[PDB]
């Protein structure tokens, strides 16, 4: 709905800054409504879902095993772990991992998982094989959220994010156990709760990621829909802003409301 995209606008005027917006049917795929659909930017956390998206792609094939335990030590430590940190003697599984990086966005997770799938470069790698050539990521935590002006590394596009998400749930690259699994995943969460979230009806589903960076970067990803159900997808993107958290929160969230509003 236009509306939804004055609410973008507006958020770009409040924020002096870019921002990136699509909205997908997940049914169909087609495109409803975008906003700088093919400009680039951070994907910061958002990543994490393409991760384990890959981590569940080798399960599926047998190449790994949701319970194998992965050893760590405080030499592997990264900024902002809060669920690694409290496990460094006991270790912690696959599935515990990819249920860490998205639920808490913990950043020591997110690295041992790239470790185990072959860093940056095999996650570029197994986006590519599967049709997108625009995102990529280059570094690890926690300097791919550093969101440089105009380098391209660690990005993606609204409409390149928003079509991969697309495929690794409803596609049929992963198995039905795996989509799920992933889904699962994102509907769980402890840190989103002031973006679209905020403006959700309670009966509505939601599986999303988000995410935050330097130079304002901050941006969110999910699949949702009316009474438990997902029935689009929504990846909104920024950057460049002197704002406060709260105040990209806000914006992220009035567009999230003028979305539901317009359903
Ligand atoms: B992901 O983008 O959520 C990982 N994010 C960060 O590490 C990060 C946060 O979120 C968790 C503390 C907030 C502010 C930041 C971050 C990274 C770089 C600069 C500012
Ligand atoms: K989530």
């Amino acid at each position: 709905h236009p509306e939804t995209l004055v609410k973008v606008k507006d958020a770009e005027d409040q924020l002096g800054a870019r921002v990136g917006y699509i909205e997908l049917d997940l049914n169909s795929g087609k495109i409803l409504e975008s906003f700088r659909p093919e400009e680039r930017f951070p994907m910061m956390s958002t990543f994490k879902v393409l991760l384990c998206g890959a981590v569940l792609s080798r399960v599926d094939a047998g190449q790994e095993q949701l319970g194998r335990r992965i050893h760590y030590s405080q030499n592997d430590l990264v900024e902002y772990s809060p669920v690694t940190e409290k496990h460094l003697t006991d270790g912690m599984t696959v599935r515990e991992l990819c249920s860490a990086a998205i639920t808490m966005s913990d950043n020591t997770a997110a690295n041992l998982l790239l470790t185990t799938i072959g860093g940056p470069k095999e996650l570029t790698a197994f986006l590519h094989n599967m049709g997108d050539h625009v995102t990529r990521l280059d570094r690890w935590e926690p300097e791919l959220n550093e969101a440089i002006p105009n380098d391209e590394r660690d990005t993606t596009t609204p409409a390149a994010m928003a079509t991969t998400l697309r495929k690794l749930l409803t596609g049929e690259l992963l198995t039905l156990a795996s989509r799920q699994q992933l889904i699962d995943w994102m509907e769980a969460d402890k840190v989103a709760g002031p973006l679209l979230r905020s403006a959700l009806p309670a009966g509505w589903f939601i599986a999303d990621k988000s995410g935050a960076g330097e130079r304002g970067s901050r941006g969110i990803i999910a699949a949702l829909g009316p009474d438990g159900k997902p029935s689009r997808i929504v990846v909104i993107y920024t950057t460049g802003s002197q704002a406060t958290m709260d105040e990209r929160n806000r914006q992220i969230a009035e567009i999230g409301a003028s979305l539901i509003k317009h359903w």
